[PDB]
């Protein structure tokens, strides 16, 4: 069972030390196949070497994003466009999986945290499959209620109207039930928080969802946020005619 | 050659999600033994049982410190590591007097590629690389002209500017010099020179990462995450379960 990983990132400070912690968490996971989306013009240097580098099975695939600040969402169904054999390749195994294929989809964020033990818990989804996620909503974590191994509740707080009030670390689905609902995609007009229902509501309901990590009983996520670097400094040697080396990639 | 690895960590939201990254990380590099140093009155179920099922060869130890911090915990690493003892998990046995081996103090929240221990399992004495997102710059980094550092590029003020994360000690140095150790009243900018000074003329400094041309960590640093939400449901007396570790 291949596990497809969508992630979108786009070039920030932070960029290649978060594709760099992530690749390598990637790395310890067998028949796993990533899908980085670039939010770029077009394929960037920095992103195509780390690819090429990380020994890691993946295609490269890029679109540019053009009030609630929705974060990723085209990026997010450009992947979804490729699995569903519109193309978009740019880099790396340049075909989707034929219909019929077994398997499963999850969407990391570049800057969360993932445990390998994640992968193994994911890797059996039939329909839609949920965990709780750590440090997200203002919680110290948030996730299903599981009673008689069925989800009969959600433990949450912010935005309770949520049909899924769930992280999109939360959840994964199933690649044939995905193909099987073409119009299930992210919805960037979707309120500030209802952005996984607006894909969710098209595959299930929240009472079929599949509970894993010990019938969500562990926490083998985290919506890990990094700090946006002090620049001062740089900013003053620059003036000066010294700043950081730009030949230098950081 | 064996790399040792000092990190000190302590109790917060986001800890076993660092620890977590970061001993994947380390699962990928070989002749690798971690030292996980906890500030805290004593281990933590949470960290003891994130250390025994990460497959790591690891020693566990433990020292609270009531201005620069984790300083006390890489101290204790140290003194293990010259027979002075003071483990309660893993490997209690240091390595043997005159054993090969480099030391290099990873904090729990940088950013490190599988390259960069590769790059320091050749050290002599001390070598150096450039640091990523740190001191306010793109990155902090020695100055190499013919294979010789030379200079530093650095913002802030120090006979070695370079972080906690840009540089590596070999074994034999640390055991032959046996006052080698961190102040703990030094203050941020002077840390890791009052461990070096002990050690090396920062003249004979040995640059690595393609003669500092590199960067191969990054001093990245995470953000405290809020918790609103936990205590308007705390008084409602529906906080998330407590036996749920996180
Ligand atoms: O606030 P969150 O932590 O939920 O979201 P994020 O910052 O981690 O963003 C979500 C994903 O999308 C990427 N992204 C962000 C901003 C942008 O302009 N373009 C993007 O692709 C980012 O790398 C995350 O993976
Ligand atoms: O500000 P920096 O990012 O240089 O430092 P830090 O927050 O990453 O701390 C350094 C190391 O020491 C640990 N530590 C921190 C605070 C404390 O009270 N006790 C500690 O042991 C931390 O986990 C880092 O590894
Ligand atoms: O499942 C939680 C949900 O949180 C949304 O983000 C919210 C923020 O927009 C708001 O400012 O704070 C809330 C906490 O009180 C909450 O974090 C996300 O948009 C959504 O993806 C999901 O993580
Ligand atoms: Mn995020
Ligand atoms: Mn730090």
């Amino acid at each position: 069972m291949t596990i497809y990983v969508v992630t979108p990132t786009y070039a920030r400070l932070v960029q290649k030390a978060e594709l760099v912690r992530l690749s390598q968490t990637l790395s310890l996971v067998p028949r796993l196949h990533w899908l980085l989306v670039e939010d770029a013009e077009g394929p960037t240097p920095l992103v195509s070497g780390l690819l090429a580098a990380s020994g890691l099975l993946f295609t490269h695939l890029v679109v540019l994003t053009p009030w609630v600040h929705p974060r990723g969402v085209e990026q997010r169904n450009k992947a979804l466009d490729w699995l569903r054999g519109r193309g978009g390749a740019v880099g790396g195994e340049k075909d989707p999986p034929p219909p019929g294929t077994q398997g499963v989809v999850y969407f990391a964020d570049d800057d969360n945290t993932y445990s390998r033990e994640l992968f193994e818990e994911m890797r059996w989804t039939r329909g839609v499959s949920v965990w709780p996620v750590g440090l997200v909503g203002g919680l110290r974590f948030e996730g299903p209620q599981v009673q008689d191994g069925r989800v009969v509740g959600f433990h949450t707080a912010w935005e309770p109207s949520r049909p899924f009030p769930v992280d999109m670390a939360g959840f994964a689905v199933a690649l044939p039930l995905l193909l099987d609902k073409p119009n299930a995609q992210f919805d960037s007009t979707a309120p500030r928080g209802h952005l996984e229902s607006s894909l969710l509501s098209h595959l299930v309901d929240p009472k079929d969802l599949e509970p894993r990590a010990a019938n969500c009983t562990r926490v083998l996520v985290w919506h890990t946020r990094t700090e946006k670097p002090k620049m001062k400094q740089e900013e003053q040697l620059q003036r000066q005619g010294r700043g950081s080396d730009p030949a230098i990639e950081v």
